């Protein structure tokens, strides 16, 4: 499925190449921009543990989920792997414990130690 693919065929987007963050594009955005630290982003997202189990999705509620770039409002592996993506984009990113919720996790939905896959469209961006 999805998750095997990006753990096997995804990019290392990670500046240190600790494979902690793989990406794969699923759909190519418009224009060669991207979000930059202190944008308002829009986003659509779903994001399964290793388990197969969807413990969210943005498309589910009918609204997008937004936030400011690079500013640790989110896990890092989203400031590290929205700030790579063009408007329109959808991306895979396979994400390692380190870069997510660590040991502690997020009771109750996400467990110690998780592996994290999200399917990630950005809708649009804003200074
Ligand atoms: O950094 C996050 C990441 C990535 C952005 C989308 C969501 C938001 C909105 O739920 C939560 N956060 C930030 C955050 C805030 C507070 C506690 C834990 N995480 N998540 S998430 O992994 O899908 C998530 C979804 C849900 Cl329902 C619960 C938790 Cl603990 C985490």
């Amino acid at each position: 499925g999805a998750p095997a693919t990006v753990t096997e065929q995804g990019e290392d987007i990670t500046s240190k190449k600790d494979r902690g963050v793989l990406k794969i594009v699923k759909r190519v955005g418009n224009g060669e921009e991207t979000p930059m630290i202190g944008d308002k982003v829009y986003v659509h997202y779903k994001g399964k543990l290793s388990n197969s189990k969807k413990f969210d999705s943005s498309h589910d509620r009918n609204e997008p989920f937004v936030f400011s770039l690079g500013k640790g409002q989110v896990i890092k592996a989203w400031d590290i792997g929205v700030a790579t993506m063009k408007k329109g984009e959808i991306a895979h990113l396979l994400i390692k414990p380190e870069y997510a919720y660590g040991s502690a996790g997020s009771l109750p939905k996400i467990p110690s130690n998780a592996t994290l896959f999200f399917e990630i469209e950005l809708l649009d961006f804003k200074g």
